[PDB]
């Protein structure tokens, strides 16, 4: 009942394309419609992690994801091959755009992140806000390699944007 979901453009936006989990390319795609330069943005729910593969035939630079991506990566300037695999549930939890649990909403499993990845896996370099954990509490650094500063999210918290100063890392215990 699990299944990726692609989105045309990017920034979330572009209609968006139902596909099962398994592994496929340009040959199964073929049959579709869609190809190349197209999965722009991604959503993943958990039960389930996806790994990316730029160049067709499960080639090139990969990439590895079990939620969503509002902004994939670099070399989202090209995209055909792809490999899921069910997964075990694991909790996340929930961030939201605007500072009200409003506007793009992301999340992401239990982990660390760094000032690469994680911005251009769920938001950006910063404009956070409002948070809730959604089963793990959530903890946010203000330095590269998650080394500094920092603010526990032990609860809820569906208004942040005011405290956090350029999250470059984070870690959801
Ligand atoms: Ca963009
Ligand atoms: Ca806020």
């Amino acid at each position: 009942m699990a299944n990726i979901t692609v989105f045309y453009n990017e920034d979330f936006q572009g209609k968006q394309v139902d596909l099962p989990p398994g592994n496929y390319t340009r040959a199964q795609l073929a049959a579709l419609g869609i190809e190349n330069n197209t999965i722009s943005s991604v959503k993943v729910p958990p039960g389930v992690k996806a790994i990316l593969y730029q160049n067709d035939g499960f080639a090139g630079d990969q990439i590895e994801v079990v939620a969503n991506a509002e902004e994939l990566g670099p070399l989202n300037n090209n995209v055909s091959s792809i490999r899921v695999i069910s997964v075990p549930v694991q909790p996340r939890a929930r961030f939201f755009y605007k500072e009200q649990f409003d506007g793009k909403e992301v999340d992401l499993p239990p982990g660390q992140y760094t000032q690469a990845e994680l911005e251009r896996y769920g938001i950006d370099n910063n404009t956070i806000s409002s948070v809730k954990p959604q089963g793990l509490a959530v903890v946010l650094f203000k330095n590269d390699n998650f080394s500094g500063d920092t603010l526990p999210v032990n609860s809820d918290a569906p208004t942040l944007g005011a405290m956090n100063n350029n999250t470059s890392s984070i870690r959801i215990s």
